[PDB]
């Protein structure tokens, strides 16, 4: 399947990015005590990798939703000038450039 191959490529490029490090695994409670009382829909790149493997991403829309959720969680939780927020905006720019380069559409 060509969608799977394209999404796998985009996701791995995102994961290899220097600004992806905060988003690689679920936020640990020890890193942010009470995070899971605040953030209703946690998401991270490890979870997305498994979802990709399990053939969840049958559309661009589903893939976009999860990656975008990584960023919105980060911006909802963290101050605008925090390193985490800064990484989210850098990685989001990159993400959208990868979507465009792949020609990924609905
Ligand atoms: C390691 N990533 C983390 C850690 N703490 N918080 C609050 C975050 O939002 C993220 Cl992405």
């Amino acid at each position: 399947d060509q969608l799977y191959s394209t999404l796998k490529s985009i996701l791995q490029q995102v994961k290899s990015h220097q600004s992806a490090w905060p988003f690689m695994e679920p936020v640990k409670r020890t890193e942010a005590p009470g995070y899971y009382e605040v953030i209703r829909f946690p998401m991270d790149l490890k979870t997305m990798s498994e979802r990709l493997k399990n053939r969840y991403y049958v559309s661009k829309k589903l893939f976009m939703a999860d990656l975008q959720r990584v960023f919105t969680n980060c911006k909802e939780y963290n101050p605008p000038e925090s390193e985490y927020y800064k990484c989210a905006n850098i990685l989001e720019k990159f993400f959208f450039s990868k979507i465009k380069e792949a020609g990924l559409i609905d």
